[PDB]
């Protein structure tokens, strides 16, 4: 089962100079409930982005770079190798992998962040009437969290 998972705001921004644009705890915590026992992948410069793997779960990077061997990470280097992977896998980032992998999967697990930031990166636009509203929850604000933002969850239609 292959899903993409990804948080963007209301313009489909993801990324701002290889970080996250805002400060979202709630949505860190969602990202950690969803892929922590199974398997994430993610592109080259996401990864230096995080720049460890995530503990609890097999970290799968996608790069050219066959000189890649890091501790704690499997690596592959073709889009391909992503359907051998067994279990349930989420696309994790970034903006290429996304492009790449959205025709592809399953579903998707979006955060809407409910605000207009500057980005430069982007989620590929996509249709809602290719994609089933499986669930729609509000997180929840509050003193730490404070931007509003909506837990889709989607499911490839037809
Ligand atoms: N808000 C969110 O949900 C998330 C946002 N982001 C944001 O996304 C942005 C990063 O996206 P982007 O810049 O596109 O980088 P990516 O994270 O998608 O990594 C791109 C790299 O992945 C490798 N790669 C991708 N496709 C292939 C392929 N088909 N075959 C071999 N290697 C491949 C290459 O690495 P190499 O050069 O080593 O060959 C490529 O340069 C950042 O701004 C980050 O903050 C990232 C994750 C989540
Ligand atoms: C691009 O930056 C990140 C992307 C991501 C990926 C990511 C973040 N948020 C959502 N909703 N989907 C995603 N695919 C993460 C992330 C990032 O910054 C460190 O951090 C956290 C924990 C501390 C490691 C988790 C994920």
């Amino acid at each position: 089962t292959l899903s993409i998972l990804v948080a963007h705001d209301l313009q489909r921004v993801i990324g701002f100079e290889n970080q996250l644009p805002w400060h979202l705890p709630n949505d860190l915590k969602h990202v950690k409930k969803l892929s922590t026992g199974h398997t994430l992948v993610m592109g080259r410069k996401t990864f230096e982005s995080i720049g460890k793997p995530l503990p609890n779960r097999r970290n799968v990077v996608l790069t050219s770079d066959t000189s890649f061997n890091v501790e704690g990470v499997d690596v592959i280097h073709s889009i391909e190798d992503i359907y051998q992977l067994p279990g349930h896998v989420f696309i994790f980032g970034g903006q290429t992998l996304f492009e790449e992998m959205i025709d592809k999967v399953d579903d998707m697990y979006i955060t809407v962040i409910e605000g207009k930031f500057r980005g430069d990166t982007f989620f590929p636009p996509y249709t809602f009437e290719d994609w089933e509203v499986a669930s729609s929850v509000e997180g929840k604000l509050d003193e730490k969290n404070t931007i509003p933002h909506t837990f889709l969850h989607l499911i490839r239609k037809k």
